[PDB]
């Protein structure tokens, strides 16, 4: 249910942000695509 | 391109691992689903 | 030198943010405490 | 009490790993240095 609560994360440091933002993008995509793509992803490039 | 180079990450601590593990899944997914779903994701649940 | 550049990351979704926010805190901490604590941390709970 | 349980995370992909490993490093540090350093970090480079 908690997927639209805009939680701002002011990350001081560009390089630092690049890491975190990569995680937020990844989390947003995790919460985006079908659960089955995750299974197929598991056997695509995951371990 | 480095997406199939098995890099083991021994994460001591269950709760800790749970955080990283989802990140690795999220990253695996970032490199999995079509770039267009990421665009649509941007307008689905991203900011 | 990019460690003090405020890069806002609006993370929609509480649970999502909780993960990334802990990552930004963790990164901010990586970029804070003494380098020797990292060595000791490496052998404290890191692998 | 879950900070010393070795949970291996085989991250396929170097670039991917660099991100997650940075998270695990950061998480390990979060559970390492004193909670007061986090407070001071908060007002050192955190937002």
């Amino acid at each position: 249910s908690d997927g639209d609560v805009v939680y701002t994360l002011n990350i001081r440091g560009k390089r630092k942000f690049e890491k975190v933002k990569e995680y937020k993008e990844a989390l947003d995509l995790l919460d985006y695509v079908q659960p089955d793509v995750k299974k197929a992803c598991c056997q695509r490039n995951q371990i």
